[PDB]
């Protein structure tokens, strides 16, 4: 028997409990702080929110610390819900979260590290003007919240967004500020979108063109564009676009605007949430953090104690092509790497199944290239309209196709009775031009009753005639994060398997199509736990 085989070996959760959006990430005087929604009373959101604090010095191994921010005023004595972090010029970190006040209504508050000196910035004091923003006009009082970080324009003005909506058409609402405590609500919002109800988390920030590398949120220029991300209907949307400053506005690359579509991008195409991002100026590289929430029953959360994850962070930037954002695990996982299993130029045969010997099969970091021959033989499928979801709800693993299934068989049980499998699909219009699927099957990931085992797909923008296809994994017990083409198309997922409980997990590679594939080369590290040391109390 194991105890607790869903908990992650290197992700970040509190030692307990519920824990949803990441909150104020940043990076100062050289140590990392995490911040999280966190009920310290159950495994299920509650009536009492507060932030959770963590630190660290490589954002893989933490430091648990006591709650940041908790009511302690009338303008957040109800809860303190999301926010982010800036940092100030003059080095101070000012924090901007949305709180429920007394009257049960969102506003936005203030609160900054009442103790510099402290590396880890364990107490914080609220502003005595909280609250600073309140729901403009025609604006609910439970449709106004998440601050984002804010950026200051070349006129010395600072600018953040706030989410919510007006008649629900989801809204980045606008304002300004030059002391940072008394803020202003723009004409209109920076950017927004019809009948989408709350735009949860907001995120606005550039990302360089030509460049895999990150910059501070006040950098513009014509080398740089604009990233408007934002949360509703149940995902993280974003459009890259240009801004002016000058007139505040925001025009989005392909014109459109959010509507959640299959015409929209997303960072990940599985369970991903509230996602937030902030820049790290010793590596000169953005990071995303984001909550991966629990896809067990509710009463599964009670019983094993907790709910709730986080993303591992990874860095963000723009593609070489300016059309879609790229992610990628930080660098400092790979120090988790331990012993290595390698292939290279093997055949996997129609139908065919080859196990990975040797690796801690429940915490892994998984690599694998495939090289594809006779493409001509792709099945012929225009996707202009096709919903990749349902197709890889539709054709799972056990759909055979010509050019897939073939991928990799995460969280599996030696028998095979249960199984997550990550693969591609190649597919051909009429006018014989090649579309790449890839999808995270989890309908047979567990024989267990009551867990949400839904699938998730996605198209990967890349030309199977010049590139191989190529897969990585961060297996990682009760969640895998899937990340194709380098990190063009990525799927999150949670799975609870009830072989955990028992036996040990297993790994393979298949391929389930009836044309054949190569695997041109293939890396499997186990990966150490991260450490989580509690200095609270
Ligand atoms: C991909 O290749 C096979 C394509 O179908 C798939 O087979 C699965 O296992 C057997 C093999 O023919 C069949 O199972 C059927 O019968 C059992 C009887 O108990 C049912 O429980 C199943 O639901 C199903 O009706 C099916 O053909 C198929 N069934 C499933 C989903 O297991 C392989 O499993 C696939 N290989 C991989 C790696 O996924
Ligand atoms: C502000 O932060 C500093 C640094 O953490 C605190 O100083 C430490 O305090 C602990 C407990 O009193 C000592 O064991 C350490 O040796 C101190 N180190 C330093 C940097 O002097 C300081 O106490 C904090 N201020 C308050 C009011 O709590
Ligand atoms: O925890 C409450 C917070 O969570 C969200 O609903 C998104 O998951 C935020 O919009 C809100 O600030």
């Amino acid at each position: 028997q194991i105890e607790q085989p869903y908990r992650t070996g290197y992700h970040f959760q509190p030692p307990s409990n519920w824990m949803n959006d990441p909150n104020g990430p940043m990076l100062y005087q050289g140590v990392y702080h995490f911040f999280y929604q966190y009920n310290p009373y159950a495994a299920t959101f509650g009536d009492v929110i507060i932030w959770g604090h963590a630190v660290s010095y490589d954002l893989v191994n933490w430091i648990h610390l006591d709650p940041a921010i908790y009511p302690t005023q009338e303008a957040d004595s109800k809860s303190c819900w999301s926010g982010s972090a800036t940092i100030l010029p003059g080095n101070i970190p000012a924090m901007l979260y949305t709180g429920s006040d007394s009257k049960s209504r969102q506003v936005q508050d203030l609160a900054w590290p009442k103790n510099l000196s402290d590396p880890f910035l364990r107490e914080w004091v609220k502003h005595p003007k909280n609250p600073l923003i309140t729901p403009p006009e025609g604006v609910k009082d439970d449709c106004f919240r998440d601050p984002s970080t804010a950026w200051l324009g070349p006129d010395g003005v600072w600018r953040i967004v706030v989410g919510g909506d007006r008649d629900n058409n989801g809204m980045a609402f606008l304002y300004q500020s030059t002391d940072f405590v008394n803020w202003k609500r723009y004409d209109q919002p920076l950017s927004s979108a019809d009948a989408t109800g709350t735009w949860e988390c907001p995120d606005f920030y550039p990302v360089p063109l030509n460049s895999t590398n990150g910059l501070d949120t006040s950098v513009y220029g014509g080398s740089v564009r604009h990233v408007m991300k934002a949360g509703f209907e149940g995902h993280d949307w974003y459009t890259i676009g240009t801004y002016s400053p000058d007139r505040e506005n925001f025009l989005p690359q392909n014109g459109l605007s959010l509507t959640g579509s299959t015409l929209d991008l997303r960072y990940d195409y599985g369970q991903f949430y509230a996602s937030k991002s902030f820049f790290d100026d010793a590596k000169n590289r953005r990071v995303l953090w984001a909550w991966v929430p629990e896809t067990d029953s509710q009463a599964d959360d009670i019983e094993k104690g907790w709910a709730g994850l986080q993303s591992f962070p990874r860095a963000l930037w723009i593609d070489r092509n300016g059309k879609q954002l790229i992610q990628w695990p930080v660098e400092e996982i790979e120090e988790l790497r331990q012993n290595q299993v390698n292939l290279q130029n093997k055949n996997l045969k129609p139908g065919s199944v080859l196990e990975i010997h040797g690796i801690a099969a429940s915490q892994a970091d998984v690599t694998i290239s495939f090289k594809l021959e006779g493409l001509k033989e792709a099945e012929v499928l225009d996707t202009t309209l096709v919903d990749p979801q349902a197709l890889c709800n539709e054709r799972g693993a056990s759909s055979r196709g010509a050019l897939g299934p073939f991928g990799l068989l995460a969280m599996a049980s030696k028998d095979l009775k249960e199984q997550s499998a990550i693969f591609f699909r190649v597919f051909q219009n009429q006018l014989g031009r090649y579309s790449v699927l890839m999808c995270s099957d989890l309908s047979r990931s567990t024989v267990r009753s009551n867990i949400d085992t839904t699938s998730y797909g996605a198209f990967v923008d890349i030309d199977p005639r010049s590139e191989e296809i190529s897969l990585r994994n961060l297996i990682d017990h009760s969640i895998i994060e899937s990340f194709g083409a380098g990190g063009k198309t990525c799927i999150t997922s949670r799975i609870y398997p009830k072989f955990v409980n028992n036996e040990e997990a297993h790994l393979f590679v298949f391929n389930n199509g009836t044309q054949n594939v190569k695997i041109s080369e293939m890396s499997a590290w186990s990966m150490k736990n991260a450490k989580f040391v509690v200095d609270q109390s």
